[PDB]
């Protein structure tokens, strides 16, 4: 529907303002909507970006295009979702995954501006146009879901400049220069609306399939899942006499150190702890010499999430690995700053409620034999600090934030195996169409003709407002457990402000990071 | 209906001008058109506003949040109601309720205003538009029914600029800083209308059945109800003999000191009476001292109207009780004055025609018993100061005036007794939705990306008509009265000027307030 | 429906075990079944029970008798909800008021005792029957809702014994003797089902419609609910000059402790204040002397709950008005125990989340004035300890907690106001009718003929399950609130024992109380 327009033209508003939440019987829909700004970027120029070794490393090396379209990224959770909506979800509900998705554009704007000695007067145009287009073949460069800046804000009155659409191609032995493969993707090589003043711009997207995230904590440890009362009608290896020959015990009662596991914990690295808090780390570290690097096409690179199965905090101890962890900023900074933030700044992410599923991540996997025993030679073991997928394995995937991403989509391949982000979210294979919208050129005065193209443009810039409201699909709470749950809440020991929420300046307040996993599951 | 439209944009008016009212039968439906300014406030910010303890008492203390909203509060009687109007309501009707509302925004405006080295040159932009909405559900603050400034003004051509919404919320230990349980209510989380300049909005909502205003004056006293001529068949206790014995006498004829009575007057706090006029105050009084002061939460705060169920003034004495009555100014004062206004500048309220059921405020209450008698002690009795609800009450609600307020919210709560305001009008459960609007931030030239959301932006405001037109339902005069009652009349004096009407400045003159308590009723 | 009979006898059971709860749309039934005990009361004969006064207080003194029958009172909190499904309750609703009840009392076993030289061997006889009525006339004494022990127990295998049956009836100048208007009620003078071991009763019985409880807390106080920004139009007297003469200002701002007020906070007595945890209260009081005691009938009666309408503990301070709380031992007592409980066993209930719209108990009403001025005598002011019902009053009802009685039954008398019960939950005139149980005697070897009746019977008690089944009607949070809210969680330092939940011996543990105020709501 949504019609409801006497005349399409300037004097007549495009759309209406929906910001509201919906929850209806398990499935929730909810609404967003934002004022947007798209600055000229280039001055109307597609370009090539190349960066060599940056601080010493060969991997920061680059070669890539940056274009002049800007793109609609509203991929994080608290774009859709409000504290107090984010709080019934976590609170109540075992899991969820989205279903549709419907994006609106309009209300566009178009300003020019001009400076005349300084006096930089900006005054609309009615005539002059934007291009958007979605990309729903996927035959672009899909930069979306990898967790970087621009996305929709928090806070609703809080106007967001687009960002800048650019690309990694494929570069020449860790350098600057390109190959034979690299490849240049023009964007106004695809089909696109054209909208002036009175026109919008609207878009629907139905996603696949895929499983239930999980809001829910285990109440079991893996190792401890058999009932401590009787005990198990299998023996084990216990010692040997003074000949050669072996004993044998019986598995008995709730002893849980030795007894025979059907299944077992998921895959570990082993990463860094680092103590937070009370402190007591080393002294003068430089990190990026020790950390955690998988070397892919000769240089090596670091992969500061770590993959799924780990757990970085052990139950409510100060120390993390920080390598395998998911760390935010209270307030956003300015773009490519290099100040140094203490801890207190930061919200520092914690995995410890998937503990009982997930091996720590800075302690050794475990240990196996590493001789044949006989007569002369004593049995030998060894702790290794990485192990992988094993038949029967099963681990905690990595939690959703309110301020991480919501999905990511997987690379177009031969093959994967269980595709799921390492950061976290929903692993779709064709995610939520890539928008993409840029200003039309405006020539300047040109008195001549020549056949150089025109390099003399009118300095404009666009905005107006986005709307984005998707369906999300709940999984209800069966649990029979008889004792009180534990529960997000907004307790504050003396506040001197309300957290989610302005203060006195104006600005958007978020104290502490928010995680699904409460509500508590028998494993 | 209402629809006459060519085209919708610019060039076509969205509404005509209907300010007359009209009297069909008994309901009379009053129309009423302004204009209204509607400025940028806060910068388009949502920010936090608190203060401590402000002349030495901590229950000024405060904290809450003032948003960009504007909101129009069309509550007051002189809104709607023009002098003559009100004339004819008060004089030959017993009493009055509304019905109906419907409330429309036309002919929005959105004006740009540009500061080029002090010019500050102002023209319009025909793209920009506003958000209206109107709150149904009442799940904001409910900031209209407290009498605050802001109405629609008294006479028409007088242009007038919104309001800005805020509100209070939870302070903790008397203080500025907030608790726990403090809210903060986003108003951009709602689905609003946004209106560009060709765009109307219209509104409809029906009032709760709500009992009629009291219009008139009784004509007997309470305890007069009595026939003189007849003596009761009651007798009283009059003295005791020598011995302890007890000695009864005859209720006779019209001697209503001692009689039996059925009815009772209403509840009393005492408040302090004032001379106005002829004077013969104390001198050199600070009042903030020994005013009626309710304690709640830990601080001490005035009630300057009290309670219903008494009169300040009585019947043609100089003597008012001033903490229990309703001030105004005779014209509209600069916002944040704290100049001192002697009596001559104020319209003084007098309810002393609601003194037969009444108790007069500066009075004691009466006495009661305070000892048991015997052989040995004489009967002693004392006078109370405050006596509340009984059994068997009957008092008369507050008048309401052409300047004072129409109604107000019942808090929502566990439970309430008798809702009535104190300050006057109509105490409803849904009061009238709470209607805001905003101006859409346009934002300014910006050059680059950045996360930190735009600070820059256009600055502008907006104008335009805005209708209410109520229907009242009315309950016409019965009485059998053979003499002449009592009008309001237009009388002055040797007049220097009509009242109620411009002066040679072009201000317009209110000298004294007008109530509704004219015509008179037997009891 | 329920039937699944083969036939009716021993080798039959009379009907399933549901103990299981149904969240349904709004509306939740939740189904509870015990296991009961009755003993044989009184060797099955009335009795005349009758007490002076004990304790040098003749309040205590009552004339009444002492029935042999046994009755369920199934009426707290806790019988029919889990904590956990009376955490989700209260975290997400605003309110609850209960529909329909239905139950059924099933699985009759009626066991035989005998004593041959001290054995005590216990022998089921399949003959013997037992005796249930419910009394839906409400023509008896209804003694269930006053908040006594014998309640369905918290924790479903605890297997509980029923009450005695008993009421106090008018006694004779505060003694022991009857008067003439003193009533006894025989119980078998009702028809009663005989339920013999294959037998079941059940009974269905849905409530009058009556207010929904509040959930909420609200979020702003009662005198600050005006805007901060905008100053009213009202004016207040201030002082007085040089010669006597009145002087005004205007309400200016976010000023609150002078500004006019609609509506007004409820009823206060004054109660006293005791300071719990860090202590410094006064040494070797005894509390009786000065409690708060209203005298009925020539005698002085203690009411420590106090009348609806204030809160005792203020936000966090540790002062407590303890004669106007509910107190409730952590763990069940034995009978008749008069040891002295400190502190650290109780749960000592806080009302401090009302206290936005209540008046704190421990502290002064207010005050008023005390004199008329003249230019000998100064305005002088006293504070009031107590205050009454007033026009505009708002108040917040008393919490229902887990532990804590769910109605109460309105006295039959000529006329009530506002009939809500002072310990808490949902007045009624009709409450839930009173089921009452005998076992029927069966006499011992009596040999020959005489006219006194048979004194010598056999000894015997009888068991089995009763189910209660009943459906609440809940209202759903529609808040707008930006930030998130306040949960109950199930949070513990360092726990040596989880909480609402058996300890090793097998007793069932409950450390704190639980209340329904958590979800705040704008006044």
């Amino acid at each position: 529907g949504d019609n409801n327009q006497g005349a399409d033209g300037v004097g007549n508003a495009s759309g209406d303002w929906h910001c509201d939440s919906t929850w209806m019987g398990d499935r929730v829909v909810t609404k967003s909507t934002r004022t947007w700004v798209l600055p000229s970027y280039n001055n109307h120029q597609y370009r090539e970006i190349k960066s060599g070794s940056v601080d010493g490393s060969n991997a920061n090396a680059y070669f890539g295009y940056s274009t002049p379209w800007g793109y609609f990224d509203f991929n994080r959770f608290h774009s859709h979702w409000s504290p107090r909506d984010w709080q019934r979800l976590i609170n109540n509900y075992w899991g969820f995954r989205p279903r549709s998705l419907r994006v609106k554009i309009f209300n566009i704007q178009v300003k020019e501006v001009t400076v005349q000695d300084s006096t930089t007067t900006i005054a609309n145009n009615l005539t002059s146009t934007v291009q958007v287009f979605t990309d729903d073949d996927y035959q672009l460069p899909y930069v979306v879901g990898n967790g970087t800046e621009g996305c929709l804000p928090a806070f609703p009155p809080q106007v967001f400049t687009l960002p800048q659409y650019g690309y990694a191609t494929l570069n020449r032995d860790n350098t600057e220069n390109p190959t034979e493969r690299s490849s240049f993707f023009c964007l106004e090589y695809f089909p696109s609306k054209m909208l002036r003043t009175g026109n919008n711009f609207e878009f629907t997207y139905n996603f696949e399939e895929v499983p239930f995230h999980s809001s829910f904590a285990p109440s079991q440890n893996l190792f401890k899942l058999a009932n401590p009362l009787v005990d198990q009608y299998l023996y084990r290896f216990v010692s040997t006499n003074n000949t050669g020959g072996v004993q044998f015990n019986k598995n008995l009662a709730g002893r849980y150190a030795n007894t025979y596991k059907n299944w077992f914990p998921g895959p570990m690295g082993r990463t860094q702890g680092w103590n937070l808090g009370s402190g007591v780390n080393r002294a003068s570290v430089s990190a990026f010499a020790t950390t955690n690097r998988m070397e892919l096409e000769g240089a090596s690179y670091q992969v500061p999430p770590q993959p799924n199965g780990m757990t970085n905090n052990l139950q409510g101890s100060n120390t993390y690995a920080l390598e395998n962890t998911m760390i935010f900023n209270s307030q956003p900074a300015n773009p490519g700053t290099t100040a140094t933030y203490l801890e207190g700044n930061m919200l520092i992410t914690s995995e410890s409620e998937t503990q009982p599923v997930n091996r720590v991540a800075y302690n050794v996997g475990g240990q196996m034999a590493t001789n044949n025993q006989s007569s002369t030679t004593a049995p030998a073991t060894g702790t290794y600090n990485l192990q992988e997928i094993v038949p029967g394995s099963v681990w905690m995937e990595r939690d959703v934030y309110l301020q991480g991403p919501i999905w990511a989509k997987i690379p177009e391949t031969g093959a994967h195996f269980h595709p799921s982000p390492a950061m976290g979210g929903f692993g779709l294979k064709h995610p939520p169409p890539m928008m993409l919208i840029k200003n039309t050129p405006v020539p300047g005065n040109i008195t001549s003709f020549s056949d150089v193209p025109v390099s003399s443009f009118i300095t404009q810039y666009s905005t107006g407002q986005v709307t984005v409201e998707m369906e999300w699909e709940l999984k209800k709470e069966n649990s029979k457990r008889w004792n009180p749950e534990i529960q997000y809440t907004n307790n504050y020991n003396d506040p001197q402000f309300v957290d989610f929420a302005p203060d006195s300046t104006g600005e958007y307040r978020t104290t502490r990071p928010i995680g699904t996993r409460y509500l508590t599951r028998p494993l």
